[PDB]
């Protein structure tokens, strides 16, 4: 389950990308 797993940590990915966004 890595492809899925990079889905997870596509929404830690994200998650992240919003801790970029919320700060911009």
């Amino acid at each position: 389950i890595w492809l899925t797993a990079l889905k997870f940590l596509g929404k830690n990915l994200g998650k992240l990308a919003k801790q970029q966004l919320a700060k911009l």
